[PDB]
């Protein structure tokens, strides 16, 4: 009778809702904003902190902080504020009568999961909770059991291969390059045309420009030559103060760091090379079934050129007698949450929760013996 | 309707007595999971038997219950027999007498535990145990001759005169297709290919079944392979990679004629056959030389009959006629001979029934059975 | 007076010197470093590549490559640079007056040995060269003639049984699990405490941590229990930037992969089981002398718990009436080189060289005729 809750706490967005539904009920940014200027009018309900869309609307007088960086919760009072906001104000529920399913990136610190368990059991005390891997939930939402998931969000980009319900944890790859790094690189290369975005409020403007105007080039050198020849690739964007800026090659130089990390000084290889190395680290008899089942999930995989570029690069890397298929659904921005809405709804899952009695018996160390 | 089951070291060939071909031919492997299961909307078993193992071997560790002809694991043999009776044949073992096969020169406790398991767990009205090379001679339409039975675990040379095997001339060589698969895995490291896992052992087995052959003259074949690339052949891996082998095609089966390639003390199959013939009386040696019968899958290399003819002609006296019979269906020849034997009229009183097992115990198979 | 050179080209280190000496004169890493950034100051040297210790000195601005992976040379131009820096910079000799002795792991590709012979004879042109197995040189240095040698370095762990100078080829076993895989596994499991190491320069730091702090437990489960029970097995290490890390139970989980290869996803058996299988593939009358003369060589056999653990495991596998003695010399990090100098200083080895005229007559295939 008790309805389970599915909460996906990424680095940039919080997607929370109920199990068994199709879409998340509450999608809001994971920001806590605090005032930085001098308040002069008395009273009028001035608050010392702002969470979510209220922090985004008043961001001209606020300093915005993200509690999670690179998939790791760095500030815990702000994370308590985020969880209190998504339980009492957005979802409008009482957490003492709802089990909770949370998500986590692979190769994370164990103390993050231990403190998530301790805070969910001692502050918002739940009957049950469970922490799950996001790529497994993406594979649940895809409707299949075999595939290699490339999940790229705001802090982490990770590859997880799964064959017939069995994961290969030695081939799991994690890269700390995601949409916030692309936002910072776009902020850096916007100064070549004279545009200066420095403050934490203007990072959101640069993120909006990246979401609206950036795309992935199929050929990088041909697109650079096309931009250098004619002004057919230039687009205009209107700033909130009415200013109009114009960008050319910076539309496709920004997500190219996903394929050339050396643009931001990283020594690692691209996401296509990471996916190929994750496939080639698996057993030989499963690789074919991986090659036809490349699944992309997350916001950073939402550029309108990325599936064709990934297919071209993997087809260049793979032998020619193999079929390479990139699976990009239109709902892949929320796919992890949809997997939670599947996984908490299964009758075979209800014995996998971590109850309060088990937490009192074992402490906050049962989350490693219970969750993978 | 009787049941004929050939439980080889590498394959299981089972069917009904009277049919001309086996109905269930599947690998004798048990696969178990190796990695961490993360999805709960799945069947999620713990043991896979047969082709279901071969369709899932990339996440599985494979085990053979039979090693070098003798049964090492009896729980896995129970699983093999259960899958044979209930999933591949769709029969009830309470209604059908079952014929079983056994390699010659084997420990007696293997037959003891075979009869005990077949009468206590998979209860049959009757059962019988037969020698494989005798059935392979029976399937070829003759009653006198020498059978070279080479399979997955053992190679045997059995001479049979007037339907009776001669036990003082039965020769056993502990070299068969599993050792050839492992030797091919060892010698593919020279060209840079690494095969370690039990799943890749099946890939190398497929390579051996597809590309290898027997050279007529080994030194001349090695000379021609080192002169030009006219013997190189290509194979496409399951992941799309292309490998090329030039002289491993004939070096791997040469262990049948030179067993020291894998470090075994015994002589080759030609000397083994000549020794098995030469232990017999002089008046039957002409019939044994004229009736050489090949059997099993390891005799399916496309050069083995001519090479065996050349070597036995070299060993034998020059006035002796050497004829080697290699039937095209010799991969299924123990089963066909068992089908012929189980469909005979007078064989029906040679069944070991359950009442005689109750009155005797797990030792009747050494008195009523051979 | 043409003294011979003994050069051991491992996967991680190069140990080179003169025959007759008791210690290698040049021990340096087998790396080539190339710049990953741009040079803004002019008037310097600024060479395009760095070999050996100079690559390790400025590894923060270089990406590092190993020309030898799992005992097999993959990059041959980098191996040209390594051998040139060995002959002309670390030894200061001209390799036209010294015959050379090289080492190779067993069950290697034939093209590696053919190309080594070719590059020795018409690039660094030598009067003579020989290629020898490493484990027989370890037994030559150990002073015995019968026994089974476990050589474990940076790329290949191999077991070779030798009876009265006869290497037994059908019981030689090879595993591609060595110290580099251990370094990668420690790099992976260091992310549980939050320590993230990504670049190729940080792999050297993790290798230094492994060399300083890791050890082999006698009983793994009791060690895990006492690590979880008390904070008495923790140790601290200082990074180059001054930060301090602490590891408690990663010290014995990292070399547990040598005994449980399933930690990195491999299906193979442990080194103790490989040793027992190598002994069981020998003749039945020589297994007593092989069980009494177990010799450990290489750098991965330098953990300070490995001899007692190997003794316990082999005594478990062996029959109860057998005597098991495992010999670990204190100088076993350089044991292939010492036996190589012993072999090259012998009077009856002077007919076993491959001369230049023989290479001219027979081409680069006489190394399969004159060398084992
Ligand atoms: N259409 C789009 N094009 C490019 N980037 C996008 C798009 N939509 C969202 N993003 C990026 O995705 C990132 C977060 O995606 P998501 O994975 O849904 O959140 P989280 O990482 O918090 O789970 C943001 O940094 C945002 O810039
Ligand atoms: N075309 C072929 N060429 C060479 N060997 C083969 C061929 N087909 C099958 N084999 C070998 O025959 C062996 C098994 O044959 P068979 O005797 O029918 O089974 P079992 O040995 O279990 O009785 C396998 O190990 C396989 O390697
Ligand atoms: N004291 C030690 N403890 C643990 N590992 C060590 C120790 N000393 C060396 N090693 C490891 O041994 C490896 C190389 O050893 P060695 O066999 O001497 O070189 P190579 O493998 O190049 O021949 C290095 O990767 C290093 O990590
Ligand atoms: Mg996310
Ligand atoms: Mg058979
Ligand atoms: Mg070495």
């Amino acid at each position: 009778e008790t309805t389970a809750l599915v909460c996906d706490n990424g680095s940039g967005l919080v997607k929370a809702g109920f199990a068994g539904d199709d879409a998340p009920r509450a999608v809001f940014p994971s920001i806590v904003g605090r005032p930085r200027h001098q308040g002069v009018m008395v009273g009028m309900g001035q608050k010392d902190s702002y969470v979510g869309d209220e922090a985004q609307s008043k961001r001209g007088i606020l300093t915005l902080k993200y509690p999670i960086e690179h998939g790791i919760i760095t500030n815990w009072d702000d994370m308590e504020k985020i969880w209190h906001h998504t339980f009492y104000n957005e979802l409008r529920v009482a957490p003492e009568e709802h089990p909770t399913l949370l998500t986590e990136a692979p190769l994370n610190p164990k103390a993050n999961r231990e403190k998530m368990t301790q805070i969910m059991f001692e502050t918002f005390n739940v009957p049950a909770m469970y922490v799950a891997i996001q790529a497994v939930l993406s594979l649940y939402a895809s409707g299949r059991t075999t595939g290699i998931v490339l999940d790229s969000g705001d802090g982490v980009t990770h590859n997880v291969p799964i064959y017939e319900g069995y994961a290969l944890p030695h081939a799991i790859m994690r890269l700390d390059l995601a949409g916030r790094d692309l936002t910072d690189y776009l902020m850096k290369i916007l100064t070549e045309r004279g545009y200066s975005f420095v403050t934490t409020a203007e990072r959101e403007i640069v993120r909006d420009i990246k979401e609206k105007l950036c795309y992935v080039a199929l050929d990088f050198e041909n697109e650079m030559a096309t931009a250098a020849s004619s002004s057919s690739l230039e687009k205009s964007y209107e700033l909130p103060d009415g200013q109009v800026i114009t960008i050319g090659n910076e539309r496709f130089r920004c997500p190219e760091t996903l394929f050339q990390p050396s643009f931001i000084g990283m020594e690692s290889a691209g996401i296509h090379e990471t996916t190929y190395n994750s496939i080639m680290k698996c057993d030989i008899d499963i690789r074919k079934d991986l090659y036809a089942n490349n699944v992309m999930s997350g916001g950073t995989t939402m550029y309108p050129g990325i599936a064709d570029r990934m297919q071209k690069e993997i087809t260049a890397l793979a032998p020619s007698t193999m079929k390479i298929k990139i699976i990009a659904p239109p709902e892949r921005k929320y796919s992890v949450w949809i997997g939670g809405s599947i996984l908490a709804s299964l009758s075979t899952f209800q014995q996998m929760w971590i109850t309060k009695q088990e937490y009192d018996e074992a402490g906050p160390s049962i989350v490693h013996r219970k969750c993978f």
